[PDB]
């Protein structure tokens, strides 16, 4: 909806024969660099002048129509200018010029007898917006022909802000794309021309080419030049068939060749997301210790969050996996997360900044540094002081100084986080670290105009939005073409709470993405994004939209992210109204389904493939008993109760599948494609019937060519479903077991042999002692016991298995 | 540019009434097999005779336009013979024929006022080619209507030699697919219908269907019935996107199910390629020996260099390669090869054929014998005097004489490689061989006629030439349709120095490609190319085309292998001469670029992705400030600086992005679809302006319908590059490293714990005492020495890790 006025509305109704003009604002290909230089040409006939400039009248015969449907489309116009006016052509065809932006402003002036009847609300009282977009145009058309009268006509092609639909914007993480080194004067690299100055000076990135080997050599023989896949389990979008869709989910992927591998991801919300090596060195005169920096995320992380030193996180899922190995807090309720390592007490809070110290478990001391993005950060005092000491291994092997790291060593918006590694013969290899993100700082604005861009990271078209308004990683859409109000009426109604799952029931509170219980929470479509920044600006723009369900519509100049909703004010379209023509299709062989399944990356399966399906006894009954299954997979929900609701409601919109195609008149301007009508066709036995549109053509002349789609109440008004909370799926299977009992009988033998069932020689380890004992598996029964030999000494019991990995020591300071 | 003479130029500028005639030399479909049947059909009128035969003048009412792009596509005609003439017909229906090959030759002979006017420099003075393809032809179409005329066309249809785009053409690894055995007779299998009889009789890819398996006992769990993929990093031509590109991009393949992995790859110049294991076994009385062959490439290679026994080639990567394991020669400054390992002085030089003996590094010993490919070789007395005494295990296994392996046992065109392992307690599993391959002879033609062929694989359209000019892999094109002159023109074209870096800083000079430092070796384009012979040549060709950048284009009947070029002789199209449209279309919004980034198999990073990236000032200053990076993977092209100066020519060239749309008379015949003209519309303001054309579409009337592309100068001026030399990054994280220090105080503690954490048991073995000592990583200290107890005793000390691998021995000969 744009509001129009009852001014313009009843103007509209009455006036019958209206002059319509329109007021393009071109903004001229200029080259070398300038002031904005624009020319104001109106189709009209005499000038129409609208605050300010004249609009000279003596070009563009004929204007485009403006298509846009429920979905993301590149929306693209084409003027036609005559190609008798020197002035054009010799703009259009000038050798030196480029204009790849340059905005074009399109304003449907409806002329009144004397100058403008004012509509649009809260926009000063003027025309109607029509394109408001960026020009990317073809050119002359010459015809001359021999005969008689030739055509010339000059075709600017204008689209959406996503022109280019392969645009990859992704920082990187190599220092030449992050502050963009240029091969100005002779021979020197100067850093000009790159995402703000800051990281022009960002010297931050200059050791990240050869970080992966130096990893490498402390590392497994499997996990070489391999990290997990950035983006596990994008939307199915019925491009995919499921075996080919699941195919192409990689839990991994090949660091060495694959380079779209180190773009930097943007997470928000809470999900699980692999860490980058971007830096790696061991201390002089003890090179066990390793210093990695693993950058994780985009700007202003809300903080950090149980880092994974393997496949086993810090925080233990469950009294399984407490008694597995040795971890600190709990996670299957209560919200432990590296504070609590931090702190020693129970809390639920992400990392502060730069104090989020050791994580101990007996092996090696594993003290990890993290650091969120920030506009203004500093390097650790750690990286800086040990380089002024110059005590890194490949500086004195290379031959560096206090420049190796130093303070304008800076990692200005990303999420790192320096990791130390201990490398006893206890840990025998570094292992692949991951971490699981919360968010990133989406400005969150209301209706008061107080804007909470705060801790937050969000779940809604905030995320989107912020993708949006983003220089760095989105695409420039300057914050001011979108108006804030709808967008906020918009958020609200995805936020709405979901009276069917209840929050005692969520176990993983934190990790779904809401902080502190007792508050609400339960809101529809709770998602949590993942977008690496490797794909395209267009692609995952369409996969946020498709997560939440909308679509992106400069339809009135403004972008203005709809979504889907009932509402009990549409428009009420008689038939008599619109036109003649009205096409109706039932896609209902292929496009209506019975039953739906799922795929989540549910946090409760340690973020691991998770199946919702339903079946329906009214739907199957209705059909004629054929089973026909809806298949889907949730590359942004985490939450299993949002899910499960989302799927229903995407299976009932199924359910309905009818689509009216017809043409109103200038009447009904400013509909867009998920406002809703109800249509009236008495033939048919259609009184008030609930549609939501789904394209939308706006035309030079007036009419506007509509197409429905069917969305009854049912869709919206959300079932009861039931708590799923005993099949939690814990990662226990990662860890060799440590021994199942021990005492000490006056042996030290009462240790009974590790569940797991590979262990090769499990290591005693005495407090004088400087020689760990030895004892080995050389036969394997579950229920015996193997004796030690042998006051006030210490006592650790690490099982070793065939590939070395040692089990949480057991300890005894026992008495001899 | 065809030439096509003063005289012609001045008739055709005169005249201005002119008789096109076409010369159509058909070639009969026939079967059985014989000699060739020519019917020589013409469209004209009476019967028109060039040199020779009378061109009967009956049929052919009309024939097709021949359109061809910068793009080899499948330049197609379609003839249209009366399907009233009995003979055409029958020729066409009869049962029993098949016409896959078949030349037809079209001549568009310009009818004098008597007979000819003599046209085309070098051919005989006569017409104008227009077609020479081959015939891939449809047939009738009969209508008969009841009600009156009824019509009746022979549409043959005829193509490029590239007809059927998804030909595999290749040599693949199999005895059947070597010599083409076929099942004639009653029950045993001749060598029939192969490529040359010499293979017919190459009966040496017997063993290769159970040779995998045989390795696969000797070999890691992991590397089984795997290979490298042949070719990695695969050309990106915007048919891609980054992440699903660089997630085809794979490692290994799985040569179990992938039988595309046995195709023989093809290289020019020197590159990485697996080695195809297509025999293995091991001697008897002793079978800890293994001996395998390895299949690499194709005939003639200039020879094998640096042949991998692993993850670590035997020639090391710098002192840090020289420090970790024991490495001869040198590679960063200095070209040592294998060739350096046979003499044992530093040298340059490729394989000189079957003798590049013993690699011994402390583990096992490691005896490769090289072989090249050769149209006259032999199998090497190894295997054949082996299999004489009989001394093969699955000889006598399977009880099989003197016949295993044989002087019949050749391999008439490969490059394959005779290993002979020594697996000891020292080298546990038999590693996974890849080798560096230098090229293939390509026949280098020369302005004066000599050819030099055997010498160097060069780098340039000489490759595409010998891809395209051989009957064994590539497809047959005969090399008298090429212009020999055109041809060499265009290559010096490619090999114009590039006076942008400098050779002294190119460390690797040799495993680039070029030998010889001192020489200038500052060559565009100096591509390096892979072409595994398993995906198509179609594809293929059109990958070596997209690397150097250029055009395959029969219009004139001969190939002429064109590239992009500057030059300051165009010709000067005028408007008024083009007719009378003349389309513009700027695809600004996709097709201009800011930024650009490349990916490289340089031979700085042991083979392994890399990174080129610029920024601009001036091209984003001119846009808005709006970063749009152009992205690039080069599957070709080794040098980081060639690469550097290419992307950013590609860059340009994407900045400038005009193309325009027109056609012109006959008089401009000869256009050819990489040619430059300069376009003079006055209105646009448009003096001399250098267009490349991208189109040209010859049409049997005479005009033709050119399209445009706007390269000024900028593009091919090039500009500076920076010193890339101190940022290489070797692969010193694939071998375990032996004891950092060690010496005997008068036991043999000295050794300082390996840098590998993957560390398990030392190994000491002395002259006389058989069993070798364990000394044990029981506690992993960096800075610690552990000890052993103990005249003239030779000592060795081997690091062993959780796997096996062992280190280089560390040995010193000391008197107790």
């Amino acid at each position: 909806m744009k509001k129009i006025l009852d001014s313009a509305k009843n103007y509209l109704n009455t006036h019958d024969k209206l002059k319509t003009a329109c007021l393009i604002a071109l903004e001229l290909p200029s080259s070398s660099g300038s002031a904005a230089t624009y020319i104001y040409l109106t189709d009209y006939f005499r000038d129409v002048t609208y605050n300010g400039i004249l609009y000279r009248s003596g070009k563009v015969k004929s204007i485009s129509s403006h298509k846009q449907n429920r979905q993301l489309s590149i929306g693209s116009l084409s003027f036609t200018i005559t190609g008798t006016a020197e002035d054009e052509v010799l703009k259009l065809v000038q050798n030196g010029v480029s204009f790849l932006d340059r905005g074009i402003t399109i304003h449907q002036a409806i002329i009144n007898e004397e100058g403008n009847i004012l509509p649009v609300d809260p926009d000063t009282d003027g025309p109607l917006l029509f394109f408001r977009g960026r020009i990317t145009g073809g050119g002359i058309k010459d015809n001359v022909n021999t005969s008689g009268i030739g055509t010339s006509v000059i075709t600017w092609n204008c689209s959406n802000q996503f022109y280019d639909f392969d645009r990859v914007n992704g920082r990187y993480t190599d220092d030449a794309s992050h502050r963009g080194l240029e091969v100005v004067n002779g021979t020197l690299q100067p850093s000009n021309g790159a995402k703000r100055p800051e990281y022009q000076e960002d010297y931050g990135f200059f050791h990240s080419n050869k970080s992966t080997t130096i990893l490498a050599k402390y590392q497994v023989k499997e996990e070489r030049y391999k990290l997990q896949s950035k983006k596990k389990l994008f939307g199915l979008s019925r491009s995919y068939s499921l075996k080919k869709y699941y195919e192409t989910v990689t839990k991994e992927v090949d660091l060495d060749f694959n380079l779209a591998a180190k773009f930097i991801p943007v997470v928000y919300g809470v999900q699980k997301i692999p860490g980058i090596p971007i830096f790696a060195d061991t201390e002089l005169n003890n090179p066990n210790i390793v210093y990695v920096v693993y950058a994780f995320a985009e700007g202003e992380i809300d903080g950090f969050l149980d880092f994974y030193i393997g496949d086993s996180p810090m925080i233990c899922f469950d009294e399984t996996d407490s008694d597995t190995r040795t971890c600190f807090g709990r996670k299957k309720i209560v919200g432990d997360t590296m504070h609590r390592l931090a702190a020693g007490t129970s809390t639920s809070q992400p990392s502060v900044h730069g104090q989020e110290y050791k994580y101990n478990d007996g092996n090696g001391d594993i003290r990890i540094w993290t650091f969120h993005g920030k506009p203004d950060q500093t390097a650790a005092q750690v990286l800086v002081d040990i380089a002024k000491k110059k005590g890194f291994y490949l500086q004195n092997q290379n031959g560096n100084g206090p420049e190796y790291w130093d303070s304008r060593y800076k990692l200005l918006d990303t999420a790192y986080a320096i990791v130390r590694f201990t490398i006893n013969e206890n840990r025998t290899e570094i292992p692949e670290i991951s971490a699981e993100v919360q968010g990133k700082k989406v400005k969150v604005y209301n209706s008061d105009g107080t804007i909470k861009a705060d801790k937050t990271s969000l779940n809604g078209i905030w995320q989107l939005m912020d993708y949006l308004t983003s220089d760095r990683y989105g695409a420039d859409i300057t914050l001011d073409q979108f108006p804030l109000q709808k967008v906020i009426s918009e958020a609200k109604i995805l936020d709405i709470i979901d009276e069917s799952y209840q929050t005692s029931w969520q176990p993983y509170w934190r990790y779904v993405g809401w902080n502190d219980p007792l508050s609400e929470n339960r809101q529809i479509v709770q998602l949590n994004t993942i977008l690496d920044t490797s794909e395209s600006v267009f692609k995952n723009v369409q996969g946020i939209l498709e997560s939440f369900g909308g679509a992106i519509n400069n339809l009135s100049g403004e972008y203005r992210i709809t979504v889907e909703k009932y509402s009990t004010n549409p428009l009420r379209i008689n038939f008599l109204d619109t036109y003649g023509d009205l096409d109706l299709s039932d896609t209902t062989g292929r496009n209506k389904f019975n039953s739906v399944q799922a795929s989540l990356v549910d946090p409760a399966l340690s973020w691991k493939t998770n199946s919702i399906t339903f079946y329906n006894s009214k739907f199957k009954e209705q059909d004629k008993g054929l089973d026909k299954k809806l298949q889907l997979s949730f590359a942004n929900i985490t939450n299993y109760y949002t899910a499960r609701s989302y799927a229903d409601r995407e299976l009932k919109k199924s359910r309905y599948s009818r689509t009216l195609s017809f043409s109103v008149p200038y009447k009904f301007i400013g509909i867009e494609p998920n406002d809703p009508i109800a249509f009236t066709y008495e033939r048919y036995g259609w009184k008030d019937k609930f549609f939501l549109v789904d394209e939308v053509e706006n035309t030079r002349d007036g009419k506007i060519n509509l197409v429905l789609q069917e969305y009854g109440e049912d869709v919206f008004i959300n079932s009861e479903q039931v708590d799923n909370s005993g099949n939690d799926i814990p990662d226990i299977s990662n860890n060799v077991l440590p021994p199942r009992d021990f005492k000490y009988t006056p042996g030290e033998l009462s240790w009974l042999p590790s569940l797991t069932n590979n262990v090769v020689y499990y290591s005693i380890a005495h407090s004088g002692h400087v020689n760990p004992y030895i004892v080995q598996q050389l036969e394997n029964n579950p229920n015996e016991r193997m004796i030690q030999e042998i006051g006030l000494a210490i006592f650790e019991l690490r099982a070793v298995d065939i590939n070395g990995r040692r089990s949480s020591p057991v300890t005894l300071s026992v008495d001899l």
